[PDB]
């Protein structure tokens, strides 16, 4: 039936959770090109600002149908609707820190509805993370692989420190279409190019977030 | 005091699993010094669950410790201010738990908040497939770092096959209390066992737990501890 | 100036693996400048072997690596001091591997001497029951710290059954240069692609690789 | 007998920690039932260490351990074949440690030969800095799985600022006994204490280590 994703579609958030029993809230609206895998959104703090800890940790928490899809790689998020997808992810920096988050992605119109819960543990209360020393992330590389029915993906992310040291992570997250198995073409093993930019922010309650993401193998 | 003999525990639970949402409501009873206590937790919403109930029993109270060896309570003595906590429990088959807990002190109650996500547990592993029965014992090891206390454990889920499915828990415990009035102990080590004593309809579960926190005894050094 | 468009690799490589020994020798040669190279390994003691010889494969090459985007080669400008290297490669079941490796040069030949212990290995997991079919391609991070060169990846083994064996890599590249003459390279990424050409007799394996470093393109 | 109530230690180990190679030996003695031992390391080779000595000591012994409540000792009943195992140990901070021994008697002699390979460990972090002071007792799990015995611990390092290192471990003892043979304990507990008792000139160490198997009391 009729096509669902559309060249010109719009992004609603709603995230809250907690980061070192700090709760937090916040709200973001944006727009993007799903097939051209780009994507701007604007992130305003509800509750809990200014926050307590680096903004940058929520980002890659803040969209998986704005990836462009190359040599015929099927893509797992857009085929889902209108059913949807969630997802589920744990993330381990490497000095102790950890994120784990929850997803729910559905669609509404023109309107992509993220909707997002957090829980953070265990960072160091003087690291890069809580002292607010980090500098935006490096690129980084998802590998995206079928496990008993639903994709899997792991990457590597380099948080960049105002020391000018990296604060790696390693990332593991199952992605849950909420299509009919059967129906599901699933994807074989992959690579996930993803640049995050944050252009602007603002008083530690407003952050304008990019970023553009390819689905491809090897060169 | 604010912490006596016999206390009760009023407990609410939220959290997703494998991208399935719970909720669950406990109500329980124990001697804090004692280190013992037992719950009735029943399953809210989402029941049954998909998942072996085993995974939520540690989520489910630090209050109810032994302490021996002079060992600061730093969990009693937080009081009336309380305390929270945040724990990542990596399993060895790629599973995880992250929790965020908070403790309050009602009158006779103690006031149990707890927030759980769970990502990545495999299809067929003995969690999604309910082939679990049971906890060992575990010891946890708790060290002061940066102002609170730190907590780091193996822990060891019995298989219906009879294998162990083992799982690294690592804590950040944070009093309430202002830094100045924090009794701070050493290093030492937390015994707990937990045994489910009762399930019903996989909707009704019985807890029941016994914890002491001590140093290393069976072991002995020259100059304690 | 000392790495030339063609070199050649000899290699030795002894460890032990859930408790087996084993001993291995390699011969081959390559494009330092093209980014490829194969090489022959004969299993020279433990052999047959009783694990997955796809697990040894990364162990067994950074000098044929090639960089574009002006990006400095930490391994080519190690000459003629060299370098070493040492890794921990942790597997999602159990397995873990930790692996030393000496990098120095000797006229055409690049001379490498290799440690591995494996520990912990699943008994019916795919690397012991040999149920593995070759390595996905993999891309590494590389990114300096305090002086040094470091590198993680995630690699991910296929086996027979369809399925993935996925592990994380931590690497600590280290130049025997001066570190006043150290051209350290900024963050960038590394393209790695294994193909095992030839597998006899669980002794004997030919070994192609081709390695590019880049940033996000 | 095999084992008596008096025995000695001949320990020879070998390794690179961070790339830089060391060897050494050790003799000591104990009392295998009492679970109690002590023996003197001297770093024959790469001396004096660049890192800690602390993380090689719960390198250099599975024999002397008390064994309580009827727990079957794998270890002790091993003999004359003996057992092997491998280990990694994962650090907080990225350091980690990989190690194969191998445990024969011969007459009242154990006879010990340990590999090392140690990889980043950070250059500003305790173990490289030498800021470290010991360990504290740990807690080791112990339980059988396909057919041989697994072993898993936390350790945490004491640090000179106050401050504790913690590490974890992942241990496969292997009896060279034949499975049929062989009396597998069910699961339970191991408490060690290790206590450096002299340290000379980063050349010569002594290693007091008293440890019990056990279940919860
Ligand atoms: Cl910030
Ligand atoms: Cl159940
Ligand atoms: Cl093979």
């Amino acid at each position: 039936g009729a096509p669902l994703v559309t060249e010109d579609m719009c992004i609603k958030m709603t995230m809250e959770g907690t980061i070192n029993g700090h709760h937090f809230k916040c709200v973001g609206e944006g727009e993007g090109k799903p097939f051209e895998g780009t994507q701007v959104e604007k992130i305003r703090i509800t509750e809990g600002g200014p926050l307590p800890f680096a903004y940058d940790i929520l980002a890659p928490c803040c969209s998986k149908t704005f990836i462009k899809h190359v040599s015929g790689i099927p893509d797992y998020f857009k085929e889902s609707f209108p059913e949807g997808f969630t997802w589920e992810r744990t993330q381990i920096f490497e000095d102790g820190g950890s994120l784990t988050i929850h997803q729910d992605t559905s669609l509404q119109g023109n309107n992509f509805i993220f909707k997002v819960n957090v829980i953070g543990a265990n960072f160091p209360a003087n690291g890069p993370v809580m002292q607010k020393k980090t500098a935006g992330w490096e690129p980084s590389v998802e590998i995206l692989y079928p496990r008993d029915g639903v994709l899997c993906g792991q990457a590597l992310m380099a948080l960049k420190c105002t020391d000018g040291d990296h604060l790696t992570s390693h990332l593991r997250t199952t992605y849950r279409s909420r299509k009919p198995s059967n129906a599901v073409n699933m994807p074989e093993f992959h690579f996930g190019d993803h640049r995050i930019e944050i252009l602007k922010a603002e008083q530690g309650k407003f952050y304008e977030q990019y970023e553009s993401a390819v689905a491809r193998y090897c060169e």
